[PDB]
């Protein structure tokens, strides 16, 4: 019942942003940088180690271990969501989508099951090796936050963002395209007279999803949709 | 923590195999291995056979997710796309170039150094015990009268131990190079149960495919060692197959 790994087994290899690491093979590893921690800087490590360690699912970002300020969780070769969608030559077909998308509630369900809010949910923070959630939370990011969020976070903040994730992957664009100036967005999402174009999304998308979508970006908090829910839907017309 | 899944939030579906293994629904697919069961000295006898698997955070071992106890005892698991290494190799046929099968004897270097690192004997190691996720990710499974094949001499005549491990590594990595189970060409238990334990029979290195890493079948040899302190540890056997 102990996940300290003692430091000196761990190979520590290239940067990342994060080091890629060689333990019992490949793994990613987090270094906190810092001469002596702060107090603050302390309560931040035991909380995602006490949730990471809370996690056991194919969907969710495999963690491995911690040292003491490090965080070992599996290596995950490809590129984020948001590199595919946004960042790369190369699209997918809807059955990959809607795949990405139910992997990504099964996460998400599974999450909010064990109590547990993502509170940063972004095509960004979800790993393609398979989907990956990572990036972790509590039991630029600016586009993906609900209008209550701009305490504010619950698993309807979670909801609202999963709804932006499914708008990237049937559309390819990121939301208010027809805005470069955040304070705006801040505003206008923030009052609630901004909400993302649905009239973008692929002539492929099934209107079921579609409906979905509109669910989970739900100007007021509480006409969201649970992830059970939000799963069974993704997982019936799948 | 306790990772028990209360009554009814599973639903079973079709039966994979024989406790006995079948595929559910748990925020996703799982696997649900029933087994042959509850009595309270039984009840604690359970759970130590779960907080062993409790400590396996490894892509390369079997993701333990929970366990039951109602209705009956239950151990839930990944669900695993694809068959396993034994349906490949001596089943389905599947023409793995010689770069995949050095990658799936590499995977299971690390699973089983993890294994051992964790100070954990597997016990049972097979072709049938390692499934190929996705095709791609070995995943090791069944470690928390049967199959003699990748069984180590000492075994057959604290007779388990990790270079008894690393004695069924030895016969897996025979059948990825031969593409065959080791005495084939003997078909009978009791005579192979007798010639292997006495150590007049070992496999046949002949049958080794000529696009083989002579540091790999040199490193064949040394697991299927049959003396039981001639056997290298999987840090090396783990170093030596990733340097090769
Ligand atoms: C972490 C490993 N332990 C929890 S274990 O020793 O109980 N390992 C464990 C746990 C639950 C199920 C199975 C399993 N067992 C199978 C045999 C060959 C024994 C009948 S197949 C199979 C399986 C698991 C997942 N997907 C598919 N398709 N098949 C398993 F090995």
């Amino acid at each position: 019942d102990d996940w300290e790994i003692p430091d000196g087994q761990i190979t520590v290899g290239q940067r990342i942003g994060v080091y890629k690491g060689k333990w019992h093979g490949d793994v990613a590893v987090k270094m906190l940088n810092v001469t002596a921690p702060t107090p603050q800087q302390l309560q931040a490590f035991k909380n995602e180690v006490g949730v990471l360690r809370k996690t056991r699912h194919v969907n969710i970002l495999l963690f491995m271990g911690y040292s003491t300020l490090a965080i070992v969780t599996q290596w995950c070769e490809g590129s984020s969501l948001y590199h595919h969608l946004h960042a790369s030559e190369t699209k997918f077909e809807m059955k990959k989508l809607i795949d990405i998308a139910r992997q990504t509630a099964r996460g998400m369900d599974y999450l909010h099951a064990k109590s547990i809010i993502h509170r940063d949910l972004k095509s960004n923070n979800i790993f393609l090796h398979t989907v990956k959630i990572g990036d972790f939370a509590t039991e630029g990011s600016i586009l993906w936050m609900a209008p209550e969020v701009i305490n504010p976070y619950s698993f309807q903040s979670d909801v609202y963002a999963f709804g932006i994730v499914l708008y990237e992957l049937m559309t390819g664009q990121l939301p208010y395209s027809n805005i470069n100036n955040r304070d705006q967005i801040i505003e206008m999402v923030g009052r609630g007279s901004l909400s993302p174009d649905l009239s973008k999304v692929r002539s492929n998308c099934p209107k079921r999803m579609k409906r979905l979508m509109a669910e989970c970006l739900k100007k007021k908090r509480d006409e969201r949709p649970s992830f059970p829910r939000i799963l069974a839907e993704i997982e019936e017309l799948a």
